[PDB]
Parts: structure tokens; sequence; C-alpha cells
């Protein structure tokens, strides 16, 4: 097959799916059981000319298995990069699968310090506050605003489309609050957002951690959730 005007991929179950956001920017969101309920995990996929990329794996290796099988079907390519913001089941849940297909779960040395603490396989663990990533024909750059959703949480930036993917740190507008903050820093969160929205004052789209894509407003709204 070829030459088609279709978008937004979905699995037989529907638990996982994607959506065309930009020329080479997509937003994938999966679902993973938790506390006897369902909890969607927002994400993002890059369509480079040297292998797709994931801004975050699935909840579990068995869950991400169906996630990668999707991107590697319409993008006539394969995933060989996995950016991890923080150490969580919704970040490195598929760390096992990433090391089975030759994929690399990029992440900061800290993001791994918590991974092994949970039982994961620990990501690459070789990053810093900021890292200008470049895959084939794409431009990306990490950033560490501060402590918010996790002790090792960071936001993703794209110096070309102005698309920021804060994640769990940048809550959506529809959201009402932050929620469980057992392993989070509500006192530092306000400081983190103030660093993200400041680092870039020309964002075109913002993708939260649990909800839907929006805009730079998400950052401003997040503060309201703390205050
Ligand atoms: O609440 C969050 O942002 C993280 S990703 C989480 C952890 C456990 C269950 C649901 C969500
Ligand atoms: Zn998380
Ligand atoms: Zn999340």
């Amino acid at each position: 097959s070829q030459k088609v005007e279709k978008t937004v991929i979905k699995n037989e179950t529907g638990t996982i799916s994607i959506s065309q956001l930009n020329k080479n920017v997509w937003v994938h969101t999966e679902l993973g059981s938790f506390n006897g309920e369902a909890v969607p995990s927002n994400g993002l996929v890059l369509n480079t000319s040297k292998g797709l990329v994931l801004v975050d794996s699935s909840w579990d290796d068995k869950l991400t298995k169906e996630l990668i099988e999707m991107v590697e079907k319409k993008f006539q390519k394969r995933v060989t990069d996995v950016i991890i913001t923080h150490a969580h089941a919704d970040r490195i849940g598929g760390i096992k699968t990433l090391k089975e297909r030759g994929i690399k779960a990029h992440s900061t040395a800290l993001t791994a310090e918590l991974a092994k603490k949970n039982g994961y396989e620990e990501p690459l663990g070789d990053l810093q506050t900021v890292t200008n990533l470049k895959f084939g024909n794409m431009k990306v750059e990490t950033f560490y605003p501060g402590k918010g959703h996790t002790e090792d949480n960071i936001v993703v930036w794209l110096p070309q489309y102005n698309i920021l993917v804060g994640g769990c740190l940048v809550k959506s507008t529809s959201a009402k609050d932050l929620g469980n903050v057992a392993d989070a820093y509500v006192n530092e969160w306000s400081t983190s957002i103030e660093n993200v929205l400041k680092r870039y004052r020309n964002i075109n789209a913002v993708v939260p951690g649990h909800g839907e894509v929006g805009d730079k407003g998400l950052l401003l709204h997040t503060l309201d959730l703390l205050k």
C-alpha cells in the first residue's frame, strides 16, 4: 500500500494509539491497569530519517510491545531511540523490550538511580541538565527545570517546531490538580514550571503526562494546581 490520507494509529484492543501533531511529530498514548483502574500515559513519537523515536515507553514491556509494533508499520521505519524523563513504570516500563530490539532508553544518570531502586533494568543513564539530541533529520534538546513529578524529572524541547513535551510535570488544562505527591516535590514544582515556561516563550504545542496536547498555557495552569 502507498499514498493515503490516514492518520492516528490504534491497536486491536485500542489501549494504545497515536495521532499526527506535526510534519514529523506524533503523540502516542497507552493505557495500563493501576489501583484497579485505568491510567492513560501521554507520549510522543518522532519520524526521523534514521529510525523512529519515543519520548517515553509504555507501562510494561508487554504493553510497549504493541506500541512499537504500531509506529513501525505506517512510518516504514523502526524505533531505535527512547528518551526517558523520569524513572517510572510509564517511562522505563518497557526497558526490557528496548534492550531486545537494539533500542536505547536515553536518560539522565539520576533517572537510572531510581530505576534499579524499583527493579527496572536501568536506562542508558548518561545525560545531563541539557542535551542537544539529533536523530537523522530531527532536532531535540533535553532540559532540567527542577523537581516536580519526580526527583529525576525533565522536560523535552524541540529547537525547530517549538514543541515542548514536559510530561507529568506539565499538567493539562482540563486537569484539576496534581494528585498523589508521595514521591513528588510540590514545593519545587512551582519552581520547575517557572523554568520551563521561561526557557521558551514561543512554544507551539505542549503535551502533558496524562490528558491531551494543548499549548504553553499548560505550564501556567500547572502552577494553579499547586497554589
Ligand atoms: O501520576 C503520575 O504522573 C505517574 S506517571 C503515575 C504513577 C502511578 C500511577 C499513575 C500515574
Ligand atoms: Zn511518572
Ligand atoms: Zn506519566
